[PDB]
């Protein structure tokens, strides 16, 4: 039984620009869509005109903004961010019933941040105060929420790929998946849930102890696989792999799928491919498991994705087309987008876990499906975690 009614399907987006949930902020309510991201821990929002903005937080209009008389200034290597932190009342309209005072950064500035299309004014960081922008003193959200009602301290999602293009108009009308805050419905998923330790609460860190594609182990030693860490990010689009593993990876994948050769460009994630209407050989391509640490003593699971997941369908012509989303790190493997479109993520703070389950909305083919399956006996698990 599906026991959140109220919050399934309060999302909307695709892998390529994001997912993201409708919230309030301020006195009259000002309502803004926020980007869903639990790779970084800043509530930060639009707060000036922007050519890709449609709408933004206007702090004179809120009788219930606290300035915190600071500015803040967030450099990533995707663009940059420049604001002035305050404090007000937010809400999600289609979440918990409750009103929380929460820190927030009024973006004034920004290059290269907003996405022309996206939808989304501003995004809400979902996880830990170590990361969070000037520093760890600047309660996160989520940790604002927990605080102040009586929300259990777990949120999980359910990001949802069509499988196929979606236009500007049906990607507005279209359900793109669920963010339950403070619970688990059980209508979201198949099969049983299997969890992963969080490392280190700062991103949802995790330790993955073996790589196969098609069934064949890639024998990298494990540590490979976390360097230097692996998270669990919705604010990533693709499956992203450090430099020797991606290397690894591809050279695998090129090798089950080499009735087909393909360019260059489509391996580096840049070029589409297309097939005939239907065509798509999707049998050709392998499916890709990762092993995660499990919570018992010497004991792993495995979560296995399609094609259908790593290969994120794009318009071209009534081909179908798509662009290879598994790419090279140089800041160790992210769990994006594509790979959480195959699962039912939960995000467990408060046992400092995350699950993962086969989705109901995963997109497969009548031949597989995505999997979740344990448990498997891994030794020295420990040890696939970097250190320095
Ligand atoms: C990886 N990153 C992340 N997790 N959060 C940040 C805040 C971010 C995320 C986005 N995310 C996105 O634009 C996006 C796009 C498609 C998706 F499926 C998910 N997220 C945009 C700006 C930005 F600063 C910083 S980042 O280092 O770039």
């Amino acid at each position: 039984r599906g026991s959140f009614v109220e919050m399934v399907d309060n999302l909307r987006g695709k892998s390529g620009q994001g997912y993201y949930v409708e919230m309030t902020v301020g006195s009259p309510p000002q309502t803004l869509n926020i980007l869903v991201d639990t790779g970084s821990s800043n509530f930060a929002v639009g707060a000036a005109p922007h050519p890709f903005l449609h709408r933004y937080y206007q702090r004179q209009l809120s009788s219930t903004y606290r300035d915190l008389r600071k500015g803040v200034y967030v450099p990533y290597t995707q663009g940059k961010w420049e604001g002035e932190l305050g404090t007000d009342l937010v809400s999600i309209p289609h979440g918990p019933n409750v009103t929380v005072r929460a820190n927030i950064a009024a973006i004034t500035e920004s290059d290269k941040f907003f996405i022309n299309g996206s939808n989304w004014e501003g995004i809400l960081g979902l996880a830990y105060a170590e990361i969070a922008r000037p520093d760890d003193s600047l309660e996160p959200f989520f940790d604002s929420l927990v605080k102040q009602t009586h929300v259990p301290n777990l949120f999980s999602l359910q990001l949802c790929g069509a499988g196929f293009p979606l236009n500007q108009s049906e990607v507005l009308a279209s359900v793109g998946g669920s963010m339950i805050i403070g619970g688990i419905d059980h209508s979201l998923y198949t099969g049983s849930l299997w969890y992963t330790p969080i490392r280190r609460e700062w991103y949802y860190e995790v330790i993955i102890v073996r790589v196969e594609i098609n069934g064949q182990d890639l024998k990298m030693d494990c540590k490979e696989y976390n360097y230097d860490k692996s998270i669990v990010d919705s604010g990533t689009t693709n499956l992203r792999l450090p430099k020797k593993v991606f290397e690894a990876a591809v050279k695998s994948i090129k090798a089950a799928s080499s009735t087909e050769k393909f360019p260059d460009g489509f391996w580096l994630g840049e070029q589409l491919v297309c097939w005939q209407a239907g065509t798509t050989p999707w049998n050709i391509f392998p499916v890709i498991s990762l092993y995660l640490m499990g919570e018992v003593t010497n004991q792993s699971f495995r979560i296995t994705i399609l094609p259908q997941q790593y290969l994120r369908p794009v318009e071209d012509s009534q081909d179908d087309c798509y662009k290879f989303a598994i790419s090279q790190s140089s800041t160790g493997t992210v769990m994006g987008a594509v790979i959480m479109e195959g699962f039912y993520v939960v995000f467990d703070r408060a046992r400092k876990r995350i699950g993962f389950a086969v989705s109901a909305c995963h997109v497969h083919d009548e031949f597989r499906t995505a999997a979740v399956e344990g448990p498997f006996v891994t030794l020295d698990m420990e040890d696939c975690g970097y250190n320095i």
